[PDB]
């Protein structure tokens, strides 16, 4: 069934994952000196390339590869079009490792053919709460707590092979070379997500969408007019009224985040994320990088009351190419990023997210049912989509958990 994934240190079946009780490594300990110093072999017509993701032109080359060859729906209606500024943001966080950005090019002319990217993340990935309770029942607390310390690991994203080279077993080679470069830096675990089912997720959640511009979404067939609206004289008018939003935020202290807010935002975020079984730990530099506003990329607002920041939300922009409809070039989606609420109900905080996103010209707001995202689905008129995001570890045994015990947002 899986000629590549069967050879890797991942759980091989759903049954295996449902039997795991404690977090820890799959493979035997290895040293850096054990790991080949030479790049993984690749066909003579190709070469490995490490792009400089802080050079505008190298970012542009990766941008083009992904624009033309990255994730598309099965009906080929929409294809992600991450911007150049987004890619620089995502692939160069504090203390990033340039060698973890791995590309293949055709040696002759040097066309870019494939890419995969790793970035550092500090993750809590110790045994989940439910399984620590069972372990205490049983006298096994020491084993259950062994890997509780937040671990410095790799997050993988942006795996892409050019459409002309699909189904030639190039993706396994990129994965193996990325693994080698990570292992050479003495890191032995990775976290990754995909929409496809691979061996084997530790968690899975549905995607949810909230329409902001229903007329456009229906036109491009992202959305349908649902059957019950046919009881109405003007279905589209009633759809628009259904999703109508305020033109101004409701929370009076709302404003964009600024550098001086970093310590307080770090504090309330970390207190919140601490409650979840899998979640990142951020430095001040990482809070600054991932949350301060960046035009066209990330948008972050704080609620400041009596000169104190008590709540915040963030969202990021991923446009998609509208492949088949010629009336529109792009789908402009806002994705829910991190947030924390201490003064107001989460639904009140996130309504202001939708108002700001709509005001800024976004067409839809998307999220996965991680964090406390299910708490505002119905009131704020999100609907489940047909897709799922599955969360995976490489070289880490982990119990199956619910997606509401996951606090890592994937870009
Ligand atoms: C310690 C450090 C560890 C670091 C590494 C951690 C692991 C990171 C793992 C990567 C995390 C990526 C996170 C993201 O970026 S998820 C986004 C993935 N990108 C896309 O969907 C973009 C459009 N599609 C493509 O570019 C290609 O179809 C890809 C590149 C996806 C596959 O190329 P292609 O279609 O030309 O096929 P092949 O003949 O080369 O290879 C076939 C093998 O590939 C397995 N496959 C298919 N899709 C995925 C997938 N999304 N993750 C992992 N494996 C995948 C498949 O089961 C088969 O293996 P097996 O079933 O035969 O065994
Ligand atoms: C949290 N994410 C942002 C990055 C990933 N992003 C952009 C992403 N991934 C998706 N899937 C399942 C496949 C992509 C891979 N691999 C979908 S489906 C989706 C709808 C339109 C609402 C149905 C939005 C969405 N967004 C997921
Ligand atoms: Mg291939």
């Amino acid at each position: 069934a899986h000629a590549f994934w069967s050879t890797q240190p991942v759980p091989q079946t759903e049954d295996e994952t449902e039997k795991i009780v404690f977090a820890g490594p799959m493979d035997e300990p290895k040293t850096v000196a054990d790991i080949p110093e030479e790049p993984y072999p690749i066909a003579s017509t190709f070469e490995w390339w490490t792009p400089n993701m802080e050079a505008a032109d190298d970012i542009h080359a990766i941008y083009e590869l992904l624009r033309d060859n990255y994730v598309e729906d099965d009906d080929s209606m929409f294809r992600f079009n991450y911007s150049e500024e987004f890619l620089q943001w995502a692939l160069c966080p504090p203390n990033y490792i340039p060698d973890w950005h791995v590309a293949v090019r055709r040696k002759a002319d040097k066309k870019l053919l494939a890419f995969i990217a790793g970035v550092p993340v500090t993750l809590r990935m110790g045994t989940p709460k439910y399984m620590k309770v069972k372990a205490q029942e049983k006298g096994e607390g020491e084993e259950a707590a062994k890997y509780d310390e937040p671990r410095h690991i790799c997050e993988i994203n942006f795996l892409c092979v050019h459409k002309q080279l699909r189904e030639k077993r190039l993706a396994p080679i990129l994965i193996k070379e990325a693994t080698r470069r990570v292992n050479r830096t003495n890191v032995w675990q990775a976290v990754y997500t995909a929409g496809v089912l691979l061996p084997t997720p530790y968690a899975s959640g549905q995607y949810f969408h909230r329409s902001l511009n229903p007329e456009k979404l229906v036109e491009i067939r992202f959305s349908g007019i649902p059957a019950q609206y046919q009881k109405f004289q003007n279905p589209m008018a009633m759809l628009k009224r259904n999703y109508q939003l305020p033109s101004a935020p409701k929370n009076s202290g709302l404003r964009e985040m600024k550098p001086s807010d970093v310590p307080q935002v770090r504090r309330i975020l970390m207190n919140y994320l601490d409650s979840f079984d899998v979640g990142p730990v951020f430095s001040d530099a990482e809070i600054s990088h991932y949350l301060l506003p960046r035009d066209g990329v990330v948008f972050t607002y704080v609620v400041e009351n009596d000169k104190k920041v008590t709540d915040f939300f963030s969202f990021y922009r991923i446009p998609s190419t509208v492949i088949g409809n010629s009336n529109y070039n792009l789908l402009n989606a806002a994705y829910v990023h991190y947030y924390a609420a201490t003064s107001i109900p989460l639904h009140q905080l996130i309504l202001d997210l939708l108002i700001v996103a709509h005001s800024r010209g976004f067409d839809v707001c998307n999220m996965v049912e991680i964090l406390d995202n299910r708490s505002f689905v119905e009131q704020l008129k999100f609907g489940a989509g047909d897709g799922h995001l599955r969360y995976y570890f490489y070289n880490w045994a982990y119990p199956k958990i619910k997606p509401s015990q996951v606090a890592l947002v994937m870009l």
